[PDB]
């Protein structure tokens, strides 16, 4: 397991090294679901490298991946040591320069998250977390902040690729719900793997969302609960990674209470 | 005017300094106009620390300073110099040791902003940019983006510190309106000079928000029009440093497009 993630920490970078030298140049926007679905020739590039040059040394394991699944693969999940990529998370960040892309990679056997990287280029910053061998941000170990005040919260969220008028309603009412604790505010910097990354190192205290896909969170999930967090369904389930649904607070009782107050969305599971 | 601008950005990059070291400090934290209308004694320190070097070389000009008309002074601009001073712009993230925070300083003569100082201290980026000369972040040029496609664009913006529900329900609406244009994405980093800074760069298309402040528009706002941007009131009408609310987009069409769309909170 060492010998698999000392190597993804690795591909990690190679993958980063890519996407940022990429992110000066001219791009090629492509669409998926909608016209606000976006995807570069950089993403599936990526995605094909981390594949393939791991599938070369382990061709045992099995992949779940953002784009692969797009072109007709399943996210089904099993116990065979699956590789859930995504590539560049923050596609739109990517597409506009605004400085937050990340590669993220998790690793599970038997349904169970082992360890994840995510690697933010722009910052220079790679996350790690080995499963009972905290968290680290380029060497330095990490801990989640000890608020348990909602109402000196600070909270991390997205609007979600999703212009649906039913769901849009949704979203910014669970967000006015929090927003009006008060909590001290809410911030989105564009992408899951780092809005949960900040939660690890406690410059934030929750981040929240529904919409997101296993790949989104397989990575950075790990790194926050190994930092002393927690993940939760926005049920106040424990947490499912096709459930399509996260909370990743810094504690119990931050989570409980965010997963009170906002309304379940209507979205199907990655399983499905 | 080169020499009170170079002064600026010492001034900054050492108040920067002040600021980055407190950051990762425990701080007593003190409310103002409301329960998460924040700030901690390096607001104060730092402000004073600043106001006080620069009278101390500059006694002849005139300061509007965010705490300092807190603790009573008076938020009139005049065409002397003028130095405008947000200390902690992002107090919020700097009690949270979110990596957003930045010192910021713009010097106004004629009540016109001549140049900018802007330095996002957790990050090591000093923005800079002077009427004419155009805007840099570490000596790198800065240049807004091209994109006059509202429905392709990148807007960053801010929820505010009113919980005034009424207050709230217009900054949700607009976000909304924006939202369903629809547009690439919306973003906040939780301050806005570093907001107007990432459009100056291009990473983002405009930036747009109802109550802000002298301190908090001053210096960041020349370093978006000297990137090729443009300033406006969210009423589409002409922006001035006393208005409350601003537009910095990369160009008209966009800020228009906007203007359109928003109710105007009063
Ligand atoms: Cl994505
Ligand atoms: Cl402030
Ligand atoms: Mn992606
Ligand atoms: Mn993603
Ligand atoms: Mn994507
Ligand atoms: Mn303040
Ligand atoms: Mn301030
Ligand atoms: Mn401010």
């Amino acid at each position: 397991w060492q010998e698999c993630m000392d190597y993804a920490v690795t591909l990690a970078r190679q993958a980063g090294e890519v996407v940022c030298e990429a992110i000066k140049n001219e791009m090629n926007v492509m669409l998926k679901s909608s016209p606000v679905d976006l995807v570069t020739a950089t993403d599936q590039k990526v995605e094909k490298m981390l594949i393939s040059s791991i599938k070369e040394k382990y061709p045992s394991h099995s992949f779940i991946g953002e784009e692969s699944v797009a072109a007709g693969e399943k996210s089904i999940l099993t116990d065979n040591p699956t590789w859930i990529i995504d590539p560049i998370d923050g596609t739109t960040n990517f597409v506009h320069r605004f400085p937050f892309v990340a590669v993220s990679i998790g690793f599970a056997v038997n349904k169970k998250i082992e360890f994840g990287v995510v690697y933010s280029c722009v910052e220079g910053k790679m996350y790690t977390a080995r499963k009972g061998k905290g968290a680290f941000c380029n060497g330095q170990k990490l801990q989640v902040s000890q608020q348990e005040d909602i109402t000196k919260s600070l909270l991390v969220t997205e609007l979600g690729s999703s212009r649906t008028p039913e769901t849009v309603r949704m979203v910014l009412s669970n967000m006015e719900k929090l927003f009006c604790i008060p909590v001290h505010g809410i911030r989105s910097v564009g992408t899951a793997a780092v809005n949960m990354c900040l939660v690890a190192t406690g410059g934030a205290d929750a981040y929240y969302e529904m919409g997101i896909h296993c790949w989104d969170v397989a990575g950075a999930g790990i790194i926050v609960t190994e930092a002393g967090g927690v993940l939760m369904d926005v049920t106040g389930g424990p947490f499912d990674l096709m459930s399509r649904r996260v909370i990743a607070a810094n504690n119990r009782i931050l989570a409980e209470r965010i997963a009170k107050e906002i309304q379940v969305i209507p979205l199907q599971r990655d399983d499905e």
